């Protein structure tokens, strides 16, 4: 897998966002995690932190998988690096999102994602309290 060029157009909640890919506008769906909707319990508090990691970024980064880059609604579908650290990861550990969506061929970040919730889990942390 390789990195590429993005820029942040807006924050939109935990496990969306809409980026400028290759000059044009659209929304990323973030593998492999899953984020409370905004009105859920921690879906205010995942989109703060997503929001916060997305905008301070000097550089936003979007990492496809192997398998299908876009989903049913046209949301690409990435691994997002703000600063070169992954979004996807940071919200499990922080106990902001679960691992879930684990689709055949599009799951090289498993493992790194669900040792990140395992000890998520063992802090307590947020979903996990
Ligand atoms: C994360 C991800 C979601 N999706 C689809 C499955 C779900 O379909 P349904 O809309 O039919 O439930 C939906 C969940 O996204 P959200 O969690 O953003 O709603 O997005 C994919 O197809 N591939 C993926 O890798
Ligand atoms: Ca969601």
């Amino acid at each position: 897998l390789h990195k590429e060029p993005a820029t942040l157009i807006k924050a939109i909640d935990g496990d969306t966002v809409k980026l400028m890919y290759k000059g044009q506008p659209m929304t990323f769906r973030l593998l492999l995690v899953d984020t409370p909707e905004f009105n859920e319990k921690y879906g205010p508090e995942a989109s703060a932190f997503t929001k916060k990691m997305e905008e301070n970024a000097k550089k936003i980064e979007v990492e496809f998988d192997k398998g299908q880059r876009t989903d049913k609604y046209g949301r690409g579908l990435a691994y997002i690096y703000a600063d070169g650290k992954m979004v996807n990861e940071a919200l499990v550990r922080q106990g902001l999102a679960k691992v879930a969506y684990v689709y055949k061929g599009n799951n090289t970040h498993e493992q790194l994602l669900r040792k990140a919730e395992a000890q998520a889990k063992k802090e307590k942390l947020n979903i996990w309290s």
